[PDB]
């Protein structure tokens, strides 16, 4: 089991966002913890990506933007894994110290997107995605949006996200012996990852949004972050960087 072997072991730890939860549930300290806790992970997901199965295949250049530009999705994703894992999707688990209920999420003012997220949070138990499935099509989220003109190497990018389909595949027959039954699965899987894409495609519009009107004297945006959304964001609003959809949306 040696694919498994590995995307569990570079699967990240816990990650606090080191709020005060005794501080009043203001729009200002939700974001301060939430841009706390965005700058911290992207340590961790550089990381994670990098030692990922076939990775270092890639050109230097895209390495850094393909981890950018799926950056939200993986993040909307996992989040999500942990409400489903830690409170059965009962609230927005951003982090232990950092859960959202009803309150913080029209607090935040994103409660729309929250609702989005907590319904995905709960397909993950709808459809009892396990852990290899989840580790398997997080990774596959990492390859799922590119440049329309492509990368500088093309075709090593697709080489590896097909692998990586692959693989998925192996996962859902490696119990599975009729092929409809396989069939069925994999469709759901890949509704299912697709359907993170117009989340974070909300959550790219807020954020940059949030950046212009924010950039007026607080520009307190953490650094990778605000690289991020003010170089890789617009790509993809603008639509010169798009996501790749398994079905036709
Ligand atoms: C309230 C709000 O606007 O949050 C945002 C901004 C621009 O401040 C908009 C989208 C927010 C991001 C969306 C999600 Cl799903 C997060 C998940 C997660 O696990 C850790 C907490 C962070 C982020 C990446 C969060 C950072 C603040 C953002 C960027």
């Amino acid at each position: 089991p040696i694919f498994l072997n590995v995307l569990e072991a570079i699967e990240p730890g816990v990650v606090c966002a080191g709020h005060d939860n005794n501080q009043p549930d203001s729009f200002a300290a939700l974001l301060s913890s939430l841009n706390e806790l965005g700058e911290r992970q992207l340590v961790h997901v550089v990381k994670w990506a990098k030692a990922l199965p076939g990775f270092r295949n890639l050109h230097v250049d895209d390495q850094m933007a393909v981890i950018q530009y799926s950056w939200m999705g993986l993040m909307v994703f996992a989040m999500g894994w942990r409400s489903f894992t830690n409170v059965n999707s009962r609230m927005l688990y951003f982090a232990p110290d950092l859960v959202f209920n009803e309150y913080r999420m029209h607090k935040s003012r994103m409660y729309s997107q929250c609702v989005r997220m907590r319904h995905l949070s709960q397909e993950f138990g709808w459809l009892q995605i396990t852990p290899q499935e989840f580790l398997c099509m997080k990774a596959l989220l990492l390859f799922s949006i590119i440049p329309v003109d492509g990368l500088k190497n093309q075709k090593f990018f697709d080489e590896l996200r097909m692998n990586y389909i692959k693989e998925l595949d192996r996962i859902i027959a490696c119990k599975r012996k009729n092929p409809t039954s396989c069939s069925r699965r994999f469709y759901q899987l890949t509704k299912l990852l697709d359907s993170v894409q117009p989340i974070a495609r909300e959550l790219h519009q807020f954020a940059f949004d949030l950046l212009i009107k924010s950039h007026m004297v607080s520009v307190d945006f953490p650094e990778m972050m605000a690289e991020i959304i003010s170089v890789q964001v617009p790509k993809i609003l603008s639509g010169k960087v798009k996501p790749i959809y398994f079905h036709t949306q």
